[PDB]
DNA sequence: CGACGGATCC
DNA sequence: GCTGATGCGC
DNA sequence: GGATCCGTCGATCGCATCAGC
């Protein structure tokens, strides 16, 4: 079945305006997603912070296009040092963060390019970049010591502000969030492992999913579909990409979409709506 | 990772 | 410099 | 004997590198 994403709702439950628009956009490469037109498409979004993951591109490569975004002046960029080409995160913002730091822990002498961490006044903005499980789940056990480690590196903020964490956290948490759960229970993505490691992270930080606190009991709500077979035109899909927040944070939450329509990836951009 | 072929379930 | 093949990851 | 379960197979893409010219 197909899926149309509801009306944009602007209003916290309580009757307050939204005042900042997130974006969050795996991009399956920053210079192919750009030729194919996704930098327009931001642009209609108008987002106050935009975040992109999957850039495979390092600091000298990025296409002129992007600094000459002028509603999103501030851009900080990570990309791993040894496999270019692969990963990389991004966090383009409309202000100025106080602070912005990269990886989890050891990024100086373990330069990943999946994390980005954004200090703003009154949150704490993370992007991440998951790692996968890999084809055949060859790098599931790694997966899983990555979800524990960032598990303790979110808890773990010294910041006390709220949380927000977005992005590609490469996992369809419940069997509502992909099209075909069960022939993808030993597939990357929906193995009970990273099932669980999501459910850990909730708990353990604790944040809560912003689309299905506002939607419970939507199906057919994706934002990933393999390229191949057609899966998108199908929407036989999985949602890979969240805003997770914190629990201070709900009562400030107006919506969180899906950009079901939005091309330039195999993955569909997300919007955070928040009243602050 | 969806499509597909083959086995098992009542 | 440019194309297209191959490898790799996803 | 329709529905479900489960293991196998080949499918698209972006980017790096390499061969060739
Ligand atoms: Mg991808």
């Amino acid at each position: 079945a197909l899926y149309e994403d509801p009306p944009d709702q602007k209003t916290s439950p309580s009757g307050k305006p939204a005042t900042l628009k997130i974006c969050s956009w795996n991009v399956d490469g920053l210079r192919a997603w750009i030729k194919k037109k996704g930098l327009d498409w931001v642009k209609e979004e108008a987002p106050d912070i935009l975040c992109l993951q999957e850039t495979k591109c390092s600091e000298n490569k990025r296409p002129a296009e992007l600094q000459e975004l002028p509603g999103l002046s501030h851009q900080y960029w990570s990309a791993p040092s040894d496999k270019e080409g692969y990963s990389g995160v991004g966090l383009l913002s409309r202000q100025c963060p106080l602070k912005v730091s990269y990886g989890i822990g050891d990024e100086e002498h373990d330069q990943e390019g999946r994390v980005i961490v954004a200090e703003f006044d009154s949150f704490v903005l993370v992007t991440a970049y998951v790692p996968n499980a890999g084809r055949g789940l060859v790098r599931l056990e790694y997966r899983q010591r990555w979800d524990e480690a960032f598990r303790k590196f979110l808890k773990g903020l010294a910041s006390r502000k709220p949380l927000v964490l977005c992005g590609d956290l490469n996992v369809a948490h419940e069997e509502i969030d992909l099209r075909n759960p069960k022939g993808n229970k030993k597939n990357a993505g929906f193995t009970p492992q990273e099932r669980q490691g999501f459910g850990e992270l909730l708990q353990a930080v604790p944040l809560a999913d912003s689309f299905r606190h506002l939607y419970p009991n939507t199906p057919y709500a994706y934002t990933f579909w393999t390229y191949m077979m057609n899966a998108r035109s199908k929407n036989v899909g999985w949602r890979l990409d969240y805003f997770l927040l914190s629990h201070s944070l709900l009562p400030a939450l107006c919506d969180s979409k899906i950009r079901s329509k939005a091309l330039g990836s195999d993955h569909c951009p997300i919007t955070l709506y928040l009243a602050l």
